[PDB]
DNA sequence: GTCGTTAGTTGTGGGACTAAAGGATATCGTGAACCGAAAAATTAGTGTAACGGGTATCCCACAACGCTAG
């Protein structure tokens, strides 16, 4: 869309379009699970599931 | 030789899948410019004090006797 010479590779980039995907993965994916934090064994088992 | 009929597929579509507890999520991409609407803030303008009688009420104090003679 840009034809003016006043445009640099900073104005071209949106952080939102990457942060959105990463936050969606870490907040709503079935594999991003609430850790079993009852005891150390629960953590060490959940991390090896 | 040709056309309707019947039964047995065959592919495709619609409908089921305990009970109890619990129950947190994250959610892009951008084009400009002017006009209208109403909701809000700022500004401009007017003011009493005691007196006469007469009488309604209040608080505040006091009274509500006893004896003798014609």
């Amino acid at each position: 869309v840009r034809d003016n010479e006043v445009f640099t590779p900073i104005d071209l980039i949106n952080a939102k379009t990457l942060s959105s995907v990463i936050n969606s993965f870490f907040g709503t994916n079935q594999l991003s699970q609430f850790m079993d934090q009852t005891n150390p064994l629960a953590e060490i088992t959940h991390k090896r599931r």
